[PDB]
């Protein structure tokens, strides 16, 4: 359910994805992102149809996370028609995950 994106899929998995796709930047030692881990499976089973949730590890891609200047990690992209429609930075709870999510699809 949750797309396991790498440096090689990137470009075809998101890029010429069609839909919005949230895009999850995380690593084993980030405590924050592992925090937030449980919040994008919900996510994905209420936001089914309407969004397609997919997670890189930046450990094991340490590629693609720098061509879209992202500074740290838990970080998310929200990528629409190719392009990043909107960002986030930081844990949060599900209510501001919502929040943003609905907000941001319409």
């Amino acid at each position: 359910k949750i797309i396991h994106v790498t440096d090689d899929s990137f470009d075809t998995d998101v890029l010429k994805a069609d839909g919005a796709i949230l895009v999850d930047f995380w690593a084993e030692w980030c405590g924050p992102c592992k925090m937030i881990a449980p919040i994008l499976d919900e996510i994905a089973d209420e936001y089914q149809g309407k969004l397609t949730v997919a997670k890189l590890n930046i450990d094991q891609n340490p590629g693609t996370a720098p061509k879209y200047g992202i500074r740290g990690i838990p970080t998310l992209l929200l990528f629409k028609n190719g392009e990043v429609a909107a960002t986030k930075v930081g844990a949060l709870s599900k209510g501001q995950l919502k929040e943003f999510l609905d907000a941001n699809l319409a």
